[PDB]
């Protein structure tokens, strides 16, 4: 009941990975020994060496400190991996036949437990899901049993001699072999070059002349820095940047200007002189998607050359913004570039990782003030291969004022998938609103509410879509055009489109 | 598939049925069938106000007339059999029924009644009425439904009110906070105010300044903002001037945008029919500006202020029609526009009357500063009490577009009864597990910072996992707990952080 037999197995030479902090890379290869929540006291490892690497960073400087390494640990002989459906120790003790007083992970390393659950293996290791939205597992080893592990070096980020956490993040990026895999040495080099060239430019040094170079108001400051942004963006070392930041307003000069002003306001002398404190301060500021070129679910600035341009331009602007709104030194070219680079790497790594997009599974789709999502994972799956009914629930609301829901565009397959016009309805804070559904196409039906639907702060709707299958025959790739259900918001002539993406699947 | 906790036998079981106009007097002569069929049956509900929302002219559902509600009763004993699922195929298998015959035919069978009726004369099926409602829908077999007596609860046509006021005034009885407006008063006051406004010297004056022929949106808005400012000096609009001066949602700009946007979608054919006018207006954005609805509250909740807002908006629509209108009447402003917009007020007021979880409660998202955060499941939002040991609570976090930070989270603590498990509490960003550093800031609030920068955005979500430990087995009493929310902090903007609140309830077991 608490033990999942689909993720449990006996294995010979069971291996797993362990992230190791700086200094312990060589020490640990002589054996796992505990140092000097107790139910879970134990030695931790994971089946994913890239997830292990995230545990390898200096515990005294966790945002920007050095990464240590990853080792691989192997049990000889036969090991039982005992996967648990819950991580509540007391539920595990009661559901198994265990003393509710003895710590769960003490019991796990005793011959009694190894008898009843090891299936003749020499050891039980507990297995739990690593994290929400990760398919990796976490292994929990009894500390004394773990003394049998052999330890091999997988990688030593310090051996690589790279700056910052370049080595750790470059290792993780291997997981994706669509994959941001940037050379941060190139970028750092190109970046230092651009700053120097930009500082010599005639029109740049000329617009620095116009700088009040004294404390002023924030709106004066933004206006000068918007000017500086326009001037500096004409340098031919920033010419690709000028082109790729022209259309999308997130990349505008005014957002670079707010960024530089936000940076100068939170950096004091004590902060600029320490890299951990700079990373902490910068990491809570809004607007960084302007300098990173990240908008609308995409990393647009995904070349070494264009990332260096963006980081160079922003370094200069921070250099300009400190006099006008701050008080210090130099920071702009030194610790500002180092922390910003680390922040770049955090976010790129998020975007490399497998992840459901807005409107997929239970991830909300946010658009035009609305928020919609599938209520459960199964709601987003249209099952096929049977004659009968299914129901699917979509949650809908909005952020403030009453916004309308005009209707929903639903897929139909001429004969193999049809809308149940009687069970399809929408419910607004519990008021059930029937729908009028007319096909506009062989492949699309449009359902309108029979009474006005509005959602907003404190008003939400549940849209219930009910499908009926006539044929028992499965639905084939070609048969379906759309991967999405289109909920329509207010009209602007067009409607705001809110997309809930489904998947066809058998039983 | 059968919830025994919603099933029961009852004497004189009664329910309610909403009745379209024309069938109100006729239905009282008995439930006869008319000339998914698993479900073909006679439908009723336990909540008479939910029934009232089935009573509107099918041909004109947006704006049409409302018939009534009748109460139907079985004599003797009835079995109410509450079902967990609405899939009839699944119901026939797990009840051992013919997988071919219509489920609601079988339910009217003498054999089915023996098996499941507990010695009641017949069986009625019971199902949840809708998401977000505590009502039930009852499905009656048609043959058995011949046994029902039928009494009038209310005939809306007979109250002789305009539009759908009878129905919405009836539904507002349910909440006895509560918008219970007299729409006759509001209608009369509104007609009165439109009259006086059109006579004002400065109105007729700034009205005579109108380009009075098609122009551009930016120029049309600019004049209507001017017009709006002049109109709001009239004394018949003085309360409105006061209550709309602060909230930017109620500003002249947004009355002007509302009115431009109306004139653009109303052509002579739409304008000459209330149903199509209501359809058209019902898909526009910005109605909250004239309704006085913002930030989760209905601010215009007196007859006087609603009539003032409707009157001013009627005038502005009249001014916007020459500058942007395909139509030529301007009579629309004072007739079908007012009728129609009144109906939309009623709709939205009713939504806010109805019991509903607020942002940040249960699985309702909390939408703020471009973030969306919610409890993953209803149980996550409940901190159970009265035991020693552990619990976990999942909060989902994302954002609409560019990467926004999560600076940390504020968590409640009670000296002995409730502690942050600093080991199990983490945050997971597209699968990347990030540990926290938790410090107490006060005896009742602990603050947890992530140990690697957290950013969320389109395509990047986080699961904040909060682990609580109780050392005492004593229950938490209300005095112990200051906050009813967990505060997730976003970006920093005097230095402050954006606050995202997830509201929890303390329960036993």
């Amino acid at each position: 009941d608490v033990v999942d037999s689909s993720k449990s197995f006996v294995m010979e030479n069971f291996s797993s990975y362990h992230g190791t902090k700086p200094g312990y890379v060589d020490s640990i290869q002589k054996g796992i020994q505990k140092p000097k929540d107790d139910d879970w006291e134990g030695f931790y490892s994971t089946d994913n060496k890239y997830d292990a690497a995230g545990y390898s960073v200096d515990n005294e400087n966790p945002l920007s400190g050095k990464a240590g390494g990853v080792v691989k640990v192997t049990y000889p002989g036969l090991t039982k991996v005992l996967a648990l459906k819950v991580d509540n120790a007391e539920t595990i003790k009661k559901e198994l036949g265990l003393s509710l007083t003895e710590p769960l992970m003490e019991q796990v390393g005793t011959e009694e437990f190894i008898k009843r659950f090891g299936d003749g293996a020499s050891r039980v290791v507990l297995s739990l899901p690593f994290a929400e939205g990760s398919s990796s597992v976490k292994y929990i080893n009894n500390w004394e049993q773990a003394k049998a592990l052999s330890v091999e070096l997988e990688i030593n980020f310090e051996t690589r001699g790279k700056r910052g956490q370049d080595a750790m993040y470059e290792y993780m990026a291997q997981a994706c072999a669509s994959c941001i895999n940037l050379d941060w040495d190139v970028i750092r080099d190109k970046t230092k070059t651009k700053i120097e060239s930009l500082k010599e430019h005639g029109p740049i040094k000329n617009k620095m002349s116009e700088s009040p170079n004294k404390t002023v108001s924030e709106e004066k400051a933004k206006q000068y820095l918007e000017e500086f942004h326009q001037t500096a963006l004409e340098h031919p070392e920033l010419s690709e940047l000028k082109t790729v930041t022209g259309t999308n307003p997130v990349f505008a000069g005014a957002n670079y200007a707010a960024w530089a002003v936000n940076v100068a306001q939170v950096i004091d002398s004590e902060t600029a002189d320490n890299l951990e404190k700079t990373t902490a301060a910068l990491s809570i500021l809004p607007g960084i998607g302007s300098v990173m070129g990240i908008a609308d679910g995409a990393v647009h600035h995904n070349t070494e050359e264009i990332v260096a341009q963006s980081i160079a331009l922003s370094s200069l602007m921070v250099a300009q913004a400190i006099p006008l709104v701050g008080e210090l030194v130099g920071f702009a070219a030194y610790n500002f570039v180092e922390s910003i680079i680390n922040l770049f790497q955090v976010v790129h790594n998020s975007y490399n990782r497998p992840a459901y997009s807005p409107g997929h599974k239970t991830q909300p789709f946010l658009h035009d003030g609305y928020a919609v999502s599938w209520n459960t994972v199964e709601d987003s799956i249209i099952r096929t291969g049977f004659q009968g009914e299914s129901g699917h629930d979509i949650k809908i609301t909005a952020e403030n004022t009453p916004l309308p829901i005009a209707g929903v565009l639903l897929p139909t397959i001429p004969g193999k998938l049809d809308v149940n016009k009687s069970k399809t309805h929408i419910s607004v804070n519990g008021r059930k609103i029937r729908m009028r559904c007319r096909a506009i196409d062989g492949d699309v039906t449009f359902c309108r509410p029979k009474s006005p639907v509005y959602v907003g702060n404190g008003v939400h709707a549940n849209l219930h879509v009910a499908f009926h299958r006539s044929s028992s025959e499965k639905i084939h790739s070609n048969e379906i055009s759309s991967d999405s259900i289109g909920v329509l918001g207010y009209q602007k002539k067009v409607n705001s489109k809110l997309s809930l993406f489904f998947e066809i699947k058998s039983m």
